[PDB]
RNA sequence: GGUCUCUCUCGU
RNA sequence: ACGAGAGAGAC
C-alpha cells in the first residue's frame, strides 16, 4: 500500500474530520498492585513521550507497492483456495438491505453504538437517526444511499488503546479507517452470505478463525492441524498489501460464483480515499482497516499469500496437505514436513510483506504445541483430560489490562472478564491473581468467579 | 474515535 | 428472544 497524493480539504471539497486527542484511559485502582509496561497510545503530535515526528510515524506503514498483477504462483494459490471454498456452497446472491442492516443468525447487525462515518460524522448525524432496530425500517437508508451514494472517503482516526512503551516513543499508534455507513451497507449486501458462511465455519475449510470460541476451538486445532506446525505474524499487514493481492482476491470471488458486478467492489477497497483532519489523501493498495469485511478479507488474502509463498519457495509442495487457519494476519498452520519460515519470510519480502515470529520473537524457531500461540493465547492440555486443551492468555497480558480503565464504573465487569481469561493458566496462578485483586479495598467488594465453577462450566461445554 | 468475532454482565 | 453495558482478540 502506498499513499498517492495528499490534498488540502479546500481543494477536494471534503469536510474536515477531527478526532479526539486525549485518551479515555486512566490508571485504575490496581495500577500499583500489578507490574506493567504499557501506557496509552500517542494520540497527539505534541505528546511529551514522543521521540519522533508523530504524523510521519503514523503513515510510515505505507511502505510502497511491489506487484500489481498476479504472477503464476499467486494465480495457482488463488485458485487452490477458491476450490477449497466451493464445498461451502456460498450463496453469491445479494443479501437484502434489511438483513444487511439489522443482521441475521450468523451476522450481527450494523453497530448502532458506532460512528456513521463520512459525511454524517460532520453533519452531526448518528446511525440511530437513520436506522431503527424495532422498525427494521430500511427506507431512510435508501434515501441516503441515493443522496450521498457510495465510495465515500474513509475517516482516519488514531486508536485509543494501551501500547508497549517502545511504540509510544516511536509514535507508532494504530490508524483505523472509519467506513461511511453507506459502503458498509452495500458491502454487507454484496457479501453478507459469505460473511455468514465464514462466521459459521471457523476451521481449515474457510481457512479462517473468525467466529471461533477459543474455549472450545482450541481443543480442535491439534486435530485440524496435524503434522509439523508453523506460524506467523506480520508487521503492518493492512498497509503492506500490494494491489496484486486484491487482484488475487477478485479471482477467488469470481471462481466461487460472484457476478462481475460483485467482484468489481474489490477495487473500491484496493483504491481508497481518506480524510485525516483537514486533508484528503489517496491510498493505492492496502486494506482500509475499518471497511466491512476487514477481518474476513484479511484472512482470505492471507490464505492466498501462504499458498503462494509455499510453492514459490519450496520444491514439490502439495497444497492439498496444507492446513491453515487465519485470523486477519494471524496464522497457525501445519504441513506433513517442517516448513522453514525464514525462507517463506524472505519470499514475502519480495512481495512487500514483513513476516515475523508469531510471538514477535527475534528469530524463527521450531513451533510446537508447547510454544505455539494464536490470538495471543498458548495451548495447555488439561491435567485430567489431556485431549481437552486450555487457551492460555499470558498473565502478563492480563496484568496490562487490569491496570487501566476508561470508566471505573465497570470495574466489576472488567475484572470478571479478565478472570474468565486467567483461570486457564491454572489453579495456582488464578489464586495468585485473585489474591492480588483482594489486597486492595475495591477488590474486596468484587464478585470473583470461583475456580472450581469455572472449570466445571468449561468441562460441560464438551 | 471503524470493521468484526467471541465471552461475560444488567435489564424486559 | 429483545434491549443496554463491558472485556478481550485481529487489522
Ligand atoms: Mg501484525
Ligand atoms: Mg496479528
Ligand atoms: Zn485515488
Amino acid at each position: 500500500g502506498e499513499i498517492q497524493w495528499v490534498k488540502p480539504n479546500k481543494e477536494t471539497g471534503r469536510l474536515n474530520i477531527n478526532g479526539p486527542t486525549r485518551t479515555k484511559l486512566e490508571p485504575s485502582v490496581f495500577h500499583d498492585v500489578f507490574e506493567g509496561n504499557k501506557e496509552p497510545a500517542v494520540l497527539h503530535s505534541k505528546d511529551p513521550r514522543l521521540e519522533v515526528d508523530f504524523e510521519q510515524a503514523l503513515f510510515s506503514k505505507y511502505v510502497g507497492n511491489t506487484l500489481y498483477e498476479p504472477d503464476e504462483y499467486i494465480k495457482e494459490a488463488a485458485l487452490h483456495y477458491a476450490n477449497q471454498l466451493k464445498q461451502l456452497d456460498i450463496d453469491t446472491s445479494q443479501m437484502s438491505m434489511e438483513e444487511a442492516c439489522y443482521g441475521t443468525e450468523n451476522l450481527e447487525a450494523i453497530d448502532l453504538h458506532t460512528s456513521a462515518g463520512y459525511p454524517y460524522s460532520a453533519l452531526g448525524i448518528k446511525k440511530r437517526d437513520i436506522l431503527d432496530s424495532t422498525t427494521r425500517d430500511v427506507s431512510k437508508m435508501k434515501f441516503y444511499m441515493d443522496k450521498y451514494g457510495l465510495d465515500l472517503p474513509y475517516s482516519t482516526y488514531v486508536k485509543d488503546e494501551l501500547r508497549s512503551i517502545d511504540k509510544i516513543k516511536k509514535g507508532k499508534s494504530r490508524l483505523i479507517e472509519a467506513s461511511s455507513l453507506n459502503d458498509s451497507v452495500y458491502l454487507r449486501m454484496t457479501f453478507g452470505h459469505l460473511y455468514e458462511t465464514f462466521h459459521a465455519n471457523p476451521g481449515t475449510v474457510t481457512g479462517s478463525a473468525v467466529g471461533c470460541n477459543p474455549d472450545t476451538f482450541w481443543s480442535k486445532l491439534p486435530i485440524l492441524l496435524p503434522g509439523s506446525l508453523f506460524a506467523f505474524d506480520y508487521s503492518g499487514y493492512d498497509a503492506s498489501l500490494s494491489p496484486v493481492w486484491f487482484r488475487a482476491l477478485e479471482l477467488v470471488l469470481r471462481e466461487i460464483g460472484y457476478s462481475e458486478e460483485a467482484v468489481s467492489l474489490v477495487e473500491g477497497i484496493n483504491h481508497t480515499h481518506h480524510v485525516y483532519r483537514n486533508k484528503t489523501y489517496c491510498v493505492l493498495g492496502g486494506m482500509p482497516s475499518g471497511c466491512s469485511g476487514t477481518s474476513i478479507f484479511n484472512s482470505m488474502i492471507n490464505n492466498i499469500i501462504i499458498r503462494a509463498l509455499l510453492i514459490k519457495t519450496f520444491k514439490g509442495i502439495d497444497l492439498d496437505e496444507l492446513n491453515m487457519v487465519a485470523y486477519g494476519d494471524d496464522v497457525l498452520a501445519s504441513y506433513p514436513f517442517p516448513i522453514d519460515c525464514l525462507e517463506l519470510a524472505r519470499t514475502g519480502k519480495e512481495y512487500g510483506l514483513t513476516m515475523t515470529p508469531a510471538d514477535k520473537s527475534p528469530c524463527f524457531n521450531e513451533v510446537n504445541w508447547d510454544n505455539a500461540t494464536f490470538l495471543k493465547r498458548g495451548f495447555l492440555p488439561d491435567e485430567q483430560f489431556p485431549f481437552l486443551i486450555h487457551p492460555t492468555m499470558p498473565m502478563k497480558e492480563i496484568h496490562e489490562s487490569i491496570r487501566w480503565t476508561k470508566d471505573a464504573r465497570n470495574t466489576q465487569d472488567h475484572v470478571r472478564s479478565l478472570c474468565l481469561l486467567a483461570w486457564h493458566n491454572g489453579k495456582q496462578e488464578y489464586e495468585k491473581f485473585v489474591s492480588a485483586i483482594r489486597s486492595v479495598p475495591v477488590g474486596k467488594a468484587l464478585a470473583i468467579p470461583n475456580y472450581e465453577n469455572l472449570r466445571r462450566n468449561w468441562l460441560e461445554l464438551f
